[PDB]
């Protein structure tokens, strides 16, 4: 294919694009093919000669649309979201076209460099501590991370290369294996598994730590947790503090663990995977208060902020507790500063994202799914048949029919059957509770009210069955 | 900016992306701007308000592609390609719009799906042993890694856990840390930095094979070195064979060192990062043969098969080795097989280009480069101030100037400072030597004869000089 069969075609895939995220409404959410549908359905050999662009795009919509769950239809309230938008979009068609990848500064000097300013742009945006930001003469800064699970990886590998350096000082026969075994990892018992992973892979203990009634790690649990270990001559060394989690969007308390980690020299990583978007918002940035206990921070642009996937936001106070791991101001070395060598400009995606919404249209967008989030709740607050199970800040509602968990399956089984909308549940202490998480761009109060019609109409049925 | 817009400005940005590569000889390959010339040009803080497309497109074409190496232009003779094709493009397009994230098969059927059957297509073409393909019923099967860098540290992880699996079922006192102690990785003194990185995290010794003359490792040097580090009770449990090394695009000998790794109980990972594309070729296919004694096999179609970054092909023969480091036939669950938990509809890209090229158009590619190769060699071969250091098998080609280290960073330094063409060094045995890399989609005969009369001009000027 040349430059003007392209000129013709990526004309046509932007129109398909955009039928498909138009007519978005129209689609079935989940899927009915079986696991196993695809391979029978396409060839067991590449072709030897081409086939058309036209034939690919008749697969694309009678093959793969069907094996498709629509993450960004007004019905998917699944999950968390995952950020789709026009200008992300651009960005990456230019980052594709650029091509570069950006292992050294020399490889492509602009695409370290912008990355380094959208990093404090969007620092500032958050309001950041400077302590986090490059600046002319920052020892922090940020990275673009290809996801939160790498980014917590990242962190742990920093705080484990630190805590054993710190040891080594001291003790200079110390093996790192000898470390390792002694080293321990905490987190909420709410903590996504990404952290469970990173502590698989860093070779350490991952200790979860019990949450509060709020589902919030507190002080007084962690403390307990420390004390335990470390009679047992074990070594904190990391700490996980989540913000916004999966299960019910709680937030641990930032301002009861950051001085504890400082204290004892604990690395102390904040996860706001989700909930981080938000606090570009006055109204949620309280929650954030303790950022600058720190050591890192990361949330994903690619769930909350409309920057395509990948897309997660990582900052450090330090470069060198983090560069350290994998050998101010300017930063040219981004190898340095995550897993991979190789990196593409992602960084393309966030200037688009920023510049086309501006700081007020992504607050807008940010308050607009917030509000929508309290619409559902009130509806389930004034039926007395159900109940909210955990306070509703950002875009999740945790809700249940008041009765057995079984009750509530059998309530998540009749929706998913339906096909009209998708959820997922939890469980939230031995508990059985649907959530509803405000995904799509496009959702809008009627999908929100509909959604909840569904679901009051097919509890009815059951509770009437019962 | 809603589907209308993105109708109106995708198309613009389709051109812009076409007008770009279609005009890139003239660019200057390597920008002239200093580390840090980019932070001035643009505002300190995200726009309140929407700036337009209009303005961003200036921006890029003013401020961004000053500090930007063009990888795809013709006279771009720098590390190795990195893939552009218009037909990758075009997937990541749609990948972005269908914009699922495919951490679970409920999460997307086809984006799990499609891959599995790619990575077969694929493994079909390069020939590998039926042990490697999923298909209906086979244990192993290939994924989409993020990049080349990532694929080494999965494999090296699901080595460790396996060797720790099996020294714990001889005593089972041993903890994961004093394993850890013992354990030695392998690769030859010109495997690539990555596998380092892959033993720094995973908190291994990694020790290089000294390389034959032909940059090859061999039985002989593995097998003294094997000894000694057991005679020392160290515990050797991954190797890394190179096909396509850096320096020299030199081959590893998988066939002698393929029987010692299955003799000691080793991991074998094949590291084919380039060259592994050239084995859809009948005519290079010999040089991968004893990957039937490979625990996991890497090659990036990202780098020399068309698909844009990223996709890093893997496979592996024991899915459950692969998996239980995270923890037959159809894959549902391709989050125990890779890092992050999040990941896109890549494999699109892998099934737009293999459709829109054909095997035999991707066989045509390669040929062409090599070939290119050739001639760049025969220009070498006829000019007796000039030598060519290695064997040229693919499209790299390895000279100097007879005559000093000295003489030849001179002519380097000469090179890089006419901006006509963009090469890099290496060290072959304490040696300097040039590399050239035929890179570039479009690089002609003419293009590789210009960049030739270009070197031998510099050359007369600074042997003149001397
Ligand atoms: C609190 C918290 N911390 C870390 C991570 C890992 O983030 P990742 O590695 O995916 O960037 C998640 C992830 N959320 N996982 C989802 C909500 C699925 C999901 C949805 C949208 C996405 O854009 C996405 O990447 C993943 C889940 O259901 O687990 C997290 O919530
Ligand atoms: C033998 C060998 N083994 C592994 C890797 C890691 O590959 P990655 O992690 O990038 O997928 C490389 C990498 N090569 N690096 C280049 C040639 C630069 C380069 C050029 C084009 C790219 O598409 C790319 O990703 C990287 C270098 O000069 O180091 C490798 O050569």
């Amino acid at each position: 294919m040349n430059a003007s069969d392209f000129r013709r075609r990526g004309k046509e895939m932007v129109d398909y694009m955009a039928d498909y995220l138009e007519g978005i409404e129209g689609r079935q959410v989940y899927p009915d093919v079986q696991p196993g549908y695809l391979r029978p359905l396409i060839p067991a050999t590449a072709p030897q000669e081409p086939d058309t662009f036209e034939d690919i795009l008749q697969d694309v919509e009678k093959i793969i649309m069907p094996g498709v769950t629509h993450w960004h239809s007004p019905y998917f309230f699944a999950y968390f979201p995952t950020a789709s938008s026009y200008p992300a979009m651009l960005a990456d068609m230019l980052c594709g076209a650029i091509g570069c990848i950006g292992f050294s500064w020399a490889a492509s000097p602009a695409c370290t460099e912008l990355e380094t300013v959208m990093m404090d742009w969007l620092g500032k945006m958050l309001q950041l501590p400077e302590a986090f930001l490059a600046g002319e003469a920052g020892e922090g800064g940020g990275v673009i991370q290809g996801s939160a699970s790498e980014a917590t990886l990242v962190a742990l590998l920093a705080a484990r290369t630190k805590v054993v350096r710190r040891l080594q000082a001291a003790s200079p026969g110390l093996t790192q294996g000898a470390v390792l075994e002694k080293l321990v990892a905490y987190a909420s018992d709410q903590a996504h598994s990404s952290v469970e992973r990173a502590g698989l892979i860093g070779g350490v203990k991952l200790k979860a730590i019990p949450s509060d009634g709020k589902f919030a790690m507190r002080a007084s649990a962690l403390q307990e947790a420390l004390e335990r270990d470390k009679a047992a001559g074990l070594i904190p060394f990391f700490v996980v503090a989540t913000l916004g989690t999966t299960s019910c969007c709680s937030f641990d308390n930032l301002l009861e663990v950051g001085p504890i980690c400082h204290e004892e020299d604990i690395w102390l990583h904040v996860d706001a995977a989700y909930a981080g978007s938000a606090f570009i918002c006055p109204e949620f940035r309280h929650l954030l208060n303790g950022v600058e206990f720190a050591d890192s921070f990361n949330f994903n642009p690619h769930k909350w902020l409309l920057v395509n996937f990948d897309c997660s936001a990582m900052w450090v106070k330090r470069r060198t507790d983090l560069t350290g791991a994998f050998k101010s101001g300017l930063i040219t070395d981004y190898r340095h500063w995550q897993l991979p060598l190789g990196r593409r400009f992602r960084s393309l995606k966030m200037w688009f994202v920023f510049r086309m919404y501006g700081v007020k249209g992504l607050q807008a967008y940010i308050r607009k799914h917030v509000q929508l989030s309290h619409e559902f709740e009130a509806f389930v607050l004034q039926d007395p048949r159900f109940e909210v199970c955990a306070e509703v800040t950002l875009g999740l509602v945790c809700f249940r029919l008041k009765g057995s968990d079984g009750l509530n399956e059998a309530l998540l089984e009749r929706i998913n059957s339906a096909r009209k909308i998708h959820l997922v549940p939890c469980r939230l202490r031995g508990q059985f509770v649907l959530r509803f998480a405000i995904c799509s761009r496009k959702v809008e109060s009627g999908h929100v009210r509909l959604a909840w019609e569904h679901i009051r109409g097919l509890a009815a049925e059951l509770l009437a069955a019962e």
